[PDB]
DNA sequence: CATCTG
DNA sequence: CAGATG
């Protein structure tokens, strides 16, 4: 956690690079199990040889550990941190819609900057175009004070369209958090579930109200159960308009809302432990359900949940206010 | 995993 | 349809 910190870090830089610049998924996956294991490792790694003794730890990595332990640096890392090509890829990638793959093509065609991108807006798709237009806004965290106003609007409009909708804002927002990255709304309806053959309108009507009032400003991706967009809190008595924020809305069959809601709410560490305890209690949980665990090895059959309560209950546990879902 | 692009 | 992004 701090005893093999640099090591785990260098490894991470390395891994990243394989994957992002090279197309070295193998190598890339190599650095990661390695950091993973050194990380768990109980002692202060004093040498490569020591490390090598570990699984995931080969001779090449051992080698690197040496030079780094031997000197506060690593040549390779040093070379990579310079390379403009490598830097461009790390950067373009910050644009929403641009992944590594696209980053390479772009660089190869000589686009390595923001300006580059504007010039060539033509070679970018809708998502990437939007992603460029709001580059700044998108990198700005969302203060809870805004979050409360967003949520305020969203719920009031879903309500109008149909009293029967059930919307929930998950995320760190929900675990208390002072600011957040984007807005994630879980949506359900009685008239939609596991069997029920669809209802696309279910999602579309809402998305539509939201734009009616101008809260949603653009669409990144809109399918029949998941929508990726951009919204914006109306600028008041103009002087101060707000940044454009990322928002996502997803329709879930009512029969698996709470597991969804549970799940999306995190934190990751919370889930795990919860998942791990579920297991003890003779259960299983995932993003959509909790199932009784047979002894034959496994076994299923979705237990029925009416709230996040039902879930805890099941595994016979202490109902946790979202806030303490930290770990 | 669900959407989009080409 | 593969393949890419979130
Ligand atoms: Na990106
Ligand atoms: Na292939």
């Amino acid at each position: 956690e701090t005893l093999n910190g640099g090591i785990t870090d260098m490894l991470t830089e390395l891994a990243n690079f394989e994957k992002n610049v090279s197309q070295a998924i193998h190598k890339y996956n190599a650095y990661r199990k390695a950091a993973s294991v050194i990380a768990k490792y109980p002692h202060k790694i004093k040498s490569g040889a020591e490390a090598k003794k570990l699984p995931g730890v080969g001779t090449k990595i051992a080698e690197k550990i040496d030079e780094f332990l031997a000197t506060g640096k690593l040549r390779k890392l040093e070379k990579i941190r310079q390379d403009d090509t490598s830097s461009s890829i790390n950067f373009l990638t910050r644009v929403s819609g641009i992944g590594p793959s696209a980053a390479r093509k772009f660089v190869d065609e000589g686009i390595k900057t923001l300006e580059d991108l504007r010039k060539n807006e033509d070679k970018l798709n809708h998502h990437q175009r939007i992603g460029l237009k709001y580059f700044g806004d998108f990198e700005k965290r969302i203060p809870r004070e805004e979050m409360l106003q967003m949520q305020d609007i969203v719920l009031n409009e879903v309500k109008k369209v149909d009293s029967e909708y059930i919307a929930t804002v998950c995320g760190s927002f929900r675990r208390g958090a002072e600011s957040s990255g984007d807005m994630d709304v879980l949506l359900t309806h009685p008239s939609f579930t596991s069997e029920s053959t669809k209802q696309p309108k279910l999602l579309h009507q809402v998305v539509e109200q939201l734009q009616k009032v101008h809260f949603i400003t653009d669409t990144l991706s809109k399918g029949e159960t998941k929508f990726m967009g951009v919204c914006q809190l109306p600028s008041k008595n103009d002087e101060k308009e707000y940044p454009h924020r990322r928002i996502d809305i997803r329709l879930i069959p009512k029969d698996q809302y709470y597991c969804g809601v549970l799940y999306f709410t995190g934190s990751d560490i919370f889930n795990k432990n919860m998942r791990a305890h579920a297991l003890e209690k003779g259960f299983t949980i995932n993003e959509y359900t909790i199932r009784p665990l047979g002894v034959t090895g496994v076994a299923g059959e979705p237990l029925p949940v009416d709230s996040e309560k039902d879930i805890f209950d099941y595994i016979q546990w202490k109902y946790r206010e979202p806030k303490d879902r930290s770990e």
